[PDB]
């Protein structure tokens, strides 16, 4: 069972987590409505943040996950959802939460076995209530082959698959080992010409044992045994710890060969390179997190929009992970308005196109609504 | 079966994973179109993403994938389809579900020997549906020799050889010998004058098994042991681990040269050398990446268009993979504009020229329809 | 055979098909044509891309290949093409399928002793079919001396000589010693008085090895084994592995020597030198692509274009395989500019001249055609 | 016999046709010609590019080779080919193909004992055909003192003298050497008391040597041999690899040395030195190559030139190897330009002479036939 790993191990549950939270953080641009602030308010209103962060990670850690959309239809759960409605909140499930009832019988028609219906056991008291497939959205996970597919009843793969939990067991012991290797660098042997002759359970054995506990605690560099010669010695055995850090760092950099993310990510320490600017490292897993966004984040977002924005047309255009500083931003403000300013002149951009122009490349900007000035 | 490896292995997965996924991310954009924004809205609507992320995955994995486009000419599916219709979606498969039927025996004919009729069949509960040739594009994999591609009923190879699972085998094989070394580092070895006289099963054994336990738990640095002279002795075996880091990096080394793709992509950490800029390290899998899409992504789409997009005229531009910063996109739109502006002066280029010239150049600026200014 | 070689090994199939693939991608561009557009629909409509890979692949891996063209010339296939026709696609072919029959006897003609007409096999279920020598494009491999030349029945030889074969060997072999070296890194010898009083298949030599493997399952670090004096002994033997990569490393530098290709394409890996800016490591390869399609590729262009291009009057010029950046294309373009405008001051240009310079060197310009502005 | 040594080794093989190619490819520019699209055109028709290829490559090779121009001068071949005729074709030849009948008997004649008529033997299933002097063009090799010279018929020597072919056997056979080093570095020794009462072909062998097979194969690290004393022995011999790469790279050194080409050409492995710009480590390269063109190259286009050029003027300009990026291409044109205009400026340059330097300078301008401008 994944969860108890996924619960006791700090290195998997960064693994999960690490890729939607970076994704939800940033957020998204839409572009074609009329009314933004409105919209703005509009979308924090509902604070669906929190449930859509523990979809995608449920949809990473389990294979699949579902969200299931209230609205305000005034009708059966059954019956399909009109446009309109302007909906209540989301309930998000598990995978082994949702089954599917009715599929699609018409061989001609291109959504041809597909499911219609679903059950939604909700689980805790109470009972399944059935939910048409205009109001369900299945996420799925990592890709699997279809004769795996068909196996997993219609459902992804996990993101913990067999290699990384085997990593991940094998540094941990190898950890362990190398605790051990540290413990045991030096051992005394003390022998005795006469040590078997003893009952093993009566005062003499007592009395020796304390007293070699007590000369090894008050022994060491300054102080002295006397040992009686012909009938005792003493020996000390010395071993050695040569390369078990980089053992260590080797079966690390494997861990992370394997997981698919960046060593800065996981193992959370820089200088491992030299000192460069700053995203140059990040760019990989800038990369990576554009491409999850683009795969996955993307239909969630269209999905949920048509019942929330009034406007029949409309995009969106996802915020870019990396921002310059702020001495960058004045000085592509400037460059920018620059650019503008020369366009005006010669007169080939108007001044509607340029008012246009300066509203939305640069932002800091107030303008006010209209071109007509004054 | 290259399923179940596929499956249980990550850095194969992640090798026949990573280049669809790149190619398809980017993009395309299409010129000589009418509407931009329709046509993008209309692409937009059919949400093919998913179906050919997964067509370009198969066909790298089994060696051969097709997809079928149901469309709406209103006739048998063996019968061919005509220009107008304008799609209903479309419908992946596998190698194995697809078989030839009929084919041309018209010698004279420049399509002689090329399948006309394919059997598709669906498999799961369906039974098969032949096809028109006309409907179905067969995405082909690797390249083979044409007698071994004729034991292979006309499809190619596949992107796992088998030098790439020999290497995967073999390293996995190597960190494990690895790992045993690292656990066999010292032993004690504990001698007795008589321990051969045990029954083997008696207290005898279980009670110097016991001992034996405690005393290896219970000792260490700090602590001694008690050892009888002329009957008994403790002896400690060392080892050493020398240059296992080096082994196991150039195990990888070979598995990323055999593989066909960056070591930054593969090994998934970067700092291996110094910090360059960014891209410089990225250029040869980018140039890879280049290469693939024109080979395989363009036919793809070059047969999807016709049956959406209305206009007969048109062509497939392919946006880059590597963008730069915010502030050298300032810096080449200044130089743009100041070189256009200078164009404007002598009057050697004309208004009209300049501002489609602004238009295409520097997406930036929101030029209004029509060159007739005010 | 050396189909078999090229099927199993990856670096040898790497060696065959990096070039073609680089020399097609990179395309060609013709002047002196009116219509350029329509050009490129005609000769995209065809798209021959695979054939021409396929061809060039074929030549360099067996030795020799060839390509049929299908004409519209409304005669036989013995009787020579009439310019005029219009094409209607290629038939690639292999070495061992094309054969001469009859050759020019004339010798005061100085295509004196070249065949006259093939007999082209095409294998499969179809008869052999003869076609003049007009229409039949023979492609050679790496030149051969002349004496074994006459031995390959007029075709050259290939690019796995036997020194490459040799050297592949040989690397897979030490990958296996090397392999082999690490997995006999310790040895434990275990010593018995009466061990060799043993029946060989008897109960005793069961118990004595599962004894044996329970033991060396169960030791390790922090586990000690109980020995038998006077009776019994147990001793451990070590080994090293020193410079195992490095000979490795020099094995592989052999193969590249060898082959003929720059390091960074067969080793896959960067970092092996200093960062430096990019295309600067990879000039050699770039000459050597360049080298190659002046070699090969222009021939088979040559051939293919009188029967596409109507025009008598063309020219073929090859694309630069190596791009500048977008910032550096801006400054090249505002470079160009500021020439051209400082040309056309002091009237020593003219403005047709400047307009049809700016046309031809900086194709970001949308120019409209005519030179009559307004 | 050179022929299989060229055919086996790569090594020589590079070394071979790595000049000529070089030489050939970059090309050949004239001046004083009238039309020169005309020339081009003329020139391409007659595709001579893989005849003087091979024609230089077997002069290297074999040490002497030579060429015979097919012209339409309507007379027998020993008689002048008179000035007029236009050329139909080429035909190359080999060292041992051509010998000399009669020679010049004037004193003094200062063209005294040169050759006059050659037989010029065809080879395979024609007849020798005399030719004058004036249609055979004769290539010579590596210099050579006048002593060999004479018992080597008027030929010159070979690129491959004793010391490369003794270098790279010498090489190959350390190679060889090394891989056998690497083959024993562990040998583990068996000794039985009493072992050579066997009959060396009975059961008991057999036996022995499968046990033997069988516990070489299932031992290593982690598993044990259990041995029987005081009649048995087990041991194991070690040895060590320190400096055989470098050894070997020694070796290639010698062979770059006395080969005569630069290691990056040879080793074909750049980061042999730090990161430079590009050319400055082919330089040396460049120069050998500028010298080799100039002393073969250009005997052999003033012989074809008169054959077809129809101007009894003109003269050759070899173009460069080296040629800047497009970046320091602009650069360049636009410092011409300006110097260009400054000279028009003050009136001591006229225009007439300033188009001119236009012209030739920057090919980038189009510049329109005639001073007469507008």
């Amino acid at each position: 069972h994944v969860g108890s790993f996924y619960n006791d191990n700090a290195t998997a549950k960064r693994i999960v987590d690490v890729i939607p939270e970076e994704m939800v953080t940033a957020g998204f641009k839409m572009s074609g409505v009329k009314d933004e602030k409105e919209f703005k308010s509009l979308w924090d209103s509902y604070k669906l943040d929190s449930s859509l962060v523990d979809l995608l990670c449920w949809a990473r850690l389990y294979g699949g996950a579902a969200m299931v959309a209230i609205i305000k239809d005034n009708r059966m759960l059954t019956s399909q959802a009109k446009p309109g409605a302007k909906l209540e909140g989301v309930r998000v499930y598990d995978r082994f939460a949702i089954t599917v009832e009715k599929r699609v019988t018409n061989a001609r028609s291109p959504r041809y076995g597909e499911p219609e219906i679903y059950k939604v056991s909700p689980g805790d008291n109470m009972q399944p209530y059935l939910i048409h497939h205009s109001r369900v959205f299945i996420a799925d996970g990592e890709r699997v082959a279809q004769q795996a597919r068909k196996q997993n009843q219609g459902w992804g793969a996990s993101v913990l698959n067999k290699s990384l939990i085997d990593a991940i067991c094998d540094y941990d012991y190898c950890e362990s080992l190398a605790t051990q290797i540290l413990r045991r660098k030096q051992q005394a042997v003390w022998k005795v010409k006469g040590l078997a002759e003893m009952c093993d359970d009566d005062d003499a054995q007592y009395a020796a044992r304390l007293r070699l506990a007590q000369v090894d605690d008050n022994s060491g560099v300054g102080r002295a045994i006397g040992i009686d010669a012909e009938t005792e010695e003493y020996d000390v055995l010395n071993s050695d710890i040569s390369g078990v850090p980089e053992f260590l760092s080797s079966k690390m950099d494997r861990i992370v060969s394997l997981s698919g993310i960046h060593e800065i990510i996981i193992k959370n320490k820089n200088v491992g390179g030299v000192s460069a600017s700053q995203n140059t490292a990040l760019e990989t897993f800038y990369k990576l997190v554009d491409r999850k966004r683009e795969e996955d984040y993307r239909p969630l977002l269209e999905f949920l929009l048509p019942f929330i924005v009034d406007e029949e047309e409309w995009s969106i255009e996802f915020e870019p992970l990396s921002v310059p500083s702020k001495k960058e931003e004045s000085e592509i403000t400037k460059n920018n308005v620059e650019s503008v300013t020369k366009a005006i002149t010669e007169q080939i951009i108007d001044l509607e196109e340029a008012r246009d122009t300066l509203r939305s490349i640069a932002p800091e900007f107030k303008l006010k609504d209209g071109n007509n000035i004054n």
